[PDB]
């Protein structure tokens, strides 16, 4: 009910609380930077501050201190579902705290009410080859979106760093709104022979019209498009994607330039891309070893994968040490809908000798699954198989999380993003010499 | 030191380097470099170092310097145009690249290489031709940049499964195809908006980079064609930390293609803190033209900046991250000012601000730099010549900047650098951390 009104309360109290803490422990150390560090892709350096979401190396991901089950339980549901709806989990984020289904309902209207695209985007994606892949297209999509920036209106027209927060705030609003539309014309465009993404009722949730505009029914494939995005949203903020969000936002780029940066991070291969991968390998394997194999077969296919230096997608971590919340919680939904599933049941079998292959060969830090792992077998099963598109879906759920910072990085004042560099002949000279 | 083909001098160069740095990071992976206060982090990681960048390395007291080269040492150093004065932007990104200063030959064989690679395909051209004309030229640039990734030799390379160690070898394709492409991009923008759709003509596989672009801009003038080498040579670098070189490298560590990257970089420069400055700059000199009048007294320049401060608004194109005094781009410009352009009134003011502005920042004392930067200075060269739509004054600015960034894209890979993946902390798990505030 008025999430701009909340916010605008929320807002000077935490402007209160951090000033006053970095009165007190402004230069208070709370790390270390070391030559491995820095040649290490900041590896275990904690460089921002990044609030929506909090990531556990051990238990894992937290929003705004909830755990994914917590989450589950706690957020409301569709209709008669039993999946949370991504709006909540919205409101959440920017909020801080537990919507009640009214203010629930409030946003999926306010997300129907802005999703509405200029012709000139319409045109373009209408204008892209077949061979241009999904990601590049959503990127380059959002990126031209941007002539509809507010913020960029506003800021042009010389407001004051104190307003920023709220034109970043409908910018925010209508990009995820707008999001879905862009992404079913993708598909359609691409998978569905060009036909008409349709319409959005009013009277749904946001992912029930974006499944509506994919043209999909299974009503338990529109529950998992809510777990989907849900779980997808935030990551905290060192996550190639995210941070690529908030370093861009913070030179002051709209949000359609800052989303559209991110996407092209998320598409990255070690990245949300991975999700794509997964599936790829997956199939491979199918074809070779066959439908059904054995551990001792699984085994060598990894041993093989790795000795040959490849590494196994959808495992690993650069921050958890654990198995991923995100795979876990797919895993029940598997459980619970398409156990007999046979991608399913490998995915399931590799789970077992992975994690012991990827700890005798003695590298990764993190032997265990991500969210990555488990994804795309989950969609598959419902029929959507074009693989080169699972990585939009996820990119559809970051906005969520990202856009959810961007709004208070903004109305925190945080400034450019600008640390020092150094090459290897200075740092030698600093040191000494190697 | 050299030969002709980049390529082949790269392949040679890179092994040596891999076990220079691999000794090093034996000897002291683990020696603490630095600090993490709370501060640094909520101040945008200021003073923090944390990145590799090869490049370019920015003195806060001296300016950047390219592979330990200063300005007017490139100045003199590298290769002119047959009859030029200005360094062309080929012997810098060789410079850049190899870390040697190149001959002329070796210049001429890379201009050939910028001609001969530079195609675009039919779908870019389409999509260029159907955006109108209030979508800002660097969406336009960004856009046009991330659909090119179709073709992406890294990207193809990668899903046939490729080694790691061959990596390099296509980012080295994908950046020159893309040094390559981006002045016809560029061009197209430019003469979609300003020039009623007219075509960028042909590519002479004889004439330096920049030469060719000036032609496809449909800018005749010598001394212009001058100002553009000079100003591509100099844009070019600025040390790995800055939001557009930044976004390159973390968006490239993740396997993202050059293109992408490149893009994405492309998000960051439009910032209206970072090279979208360039454009701010002429639109606020011009705002004040209108006002003060011509012939204004230094007293009513420090009102209206006066004014500006108060309005809660920033002197554009002042201060820097890094830097601590005037920009050595900053000044290298007003020397080619006052050599070509001493009595523009333009120019004139800019001169003016130059004496007033820093005292006034010096008195505010907000700002830690109260000296100009590079993008106080570039839109005046710009206007006299003739180029007076400043929305397009970071696309060049974008153009320039593709050489440091796909240099070290190539060393990064070439040197196996990780994803960059930092820690993240809320206020609240850092005052637990701490004890609160
Ligand atoms: C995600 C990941 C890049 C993390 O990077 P990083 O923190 O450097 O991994 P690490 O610290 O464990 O690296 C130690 C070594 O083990 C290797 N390693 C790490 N994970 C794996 C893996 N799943 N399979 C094989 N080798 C691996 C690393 O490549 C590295 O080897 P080398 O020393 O020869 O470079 C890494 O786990 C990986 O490459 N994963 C596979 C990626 C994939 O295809 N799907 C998973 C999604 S990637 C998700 C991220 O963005 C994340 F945060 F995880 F990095
Ligand atoms: C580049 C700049 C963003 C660096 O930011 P930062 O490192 O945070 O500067 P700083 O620490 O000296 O700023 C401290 C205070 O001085 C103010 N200040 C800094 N520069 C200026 C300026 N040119 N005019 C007025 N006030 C200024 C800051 O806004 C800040 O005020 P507050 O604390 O009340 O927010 C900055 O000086 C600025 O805003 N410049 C004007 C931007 C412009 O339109 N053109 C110049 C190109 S920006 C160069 C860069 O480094 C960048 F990376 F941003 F691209």
């Amino acid at each position: 009910t008025n999430l701009k009104d909340v916010l605008a309360s929320l807002i000077p109290k935490e402007q209160a609380r951090i000033k006053t803490f970095r009165q007190q422990h402004g230069n208070t150390a709370v790390g270390q930077i070391t030559v491995d560090m820095s040649y290490g892709g900041m590896r275990g350096m904690k460089g921002l501050i990044y609030e929506t979401s909090v990531l556990d190396p051990d238990e894992g991901i937290r929003f705004r201190g909830f755990s994914i089950p917590e989450c589950q339980k706690l957020l409301p549901k569709a209709g008669g579902g039993e999946e949370p709806l991504p709006e909540g989990l919205f409101w959440l984020l920017v909020t801080g705290q537990i919507p009640t289904p009214e203010q629930v309902s409030w946003v999926s209207k306010e997300w129907a009410k802005r999703a509405a695209l200029p012709s000139h985007v319409v045109t373009m994606l209408d204008n892209f080859p077949t061979n241009l892949h999904p990601m590049s297209q959503l990127s380059a999509a959002i990126t031209a979106l941007n002539s509809e920036s507010n913020f960029a209106r506003a800021y042009a027209e010389g407001i004051n760093r104190t307003k920023y927060w709220e034109f970043v705030y409908e910018d925010a609003m209508d990009l995820i709104a707008k999001l879905p539309c862009v992404a079913a014309k993708i598909y359609r465009n691409l998978y569905r022979a060009g036909s008409s993404i349709g319409a959005i009722d009013s009277k749904l949730d946001w992912s029930h019209n974006f499944t509506n505009m994919l043209g999909y029914t299974d009503p338990q494939f529109t529950e998992l498009m809510r777990l989907y995005l849900t779980i997808h949203s935030d990551h905290e903020g060192g996550n190639v994607s995210a941070h690529t969000s908030h370093l861009v936002g913070s030179a002051l780029s709209d949000p359609y330039l800052s989303f559209a940066a991110a996407m092209n991070g998320l598409a990255g291969p070690l990245h949300g891309l991975a999700n794509q991968e997964v599936l790829l390998w997956l199939s491979q394997l199918q074809k070779d070893l066959g439908a059904d194999a054995s551990d001792e077969k699984l085994r060598d296919y990894i041993w093989n994968t790795l000795n040959s230096g490849r590494v196994v997608p959808g495992y690993g971590h650069a921050v958890l040490r654990k198995t991923d919340p995100r795979y876990t919680c797919q895993r029940e939904f598997a459980l619970k809908h398409l156990p007999s599933d046979p991608m399913f049941k490998l995915v399931a079998q590799l789970y077992k000798i992975v994690p012991n292959v990827l700890l005798e060969q003695g590298k990764a830090k993190n032997p265990w699954p991500n969210v990555d792992a488990h994804s795309g077998v989950l969609l598959q099963y419902y029929g959507m198989t074009e693989m080169n598109y699972y990585t939009v879906l996820f990119g559809v759920s970051r906005a969520l999380g990202v856009l959810a910072q961007l709004i208070w990085s903004r109305a925190l004042g945080f400034p450019l993003e600008r640390p020092k560099s150094m090459s290897t002949a200075g740092l030698e000279k600093l040191s000494a010499g190697g």
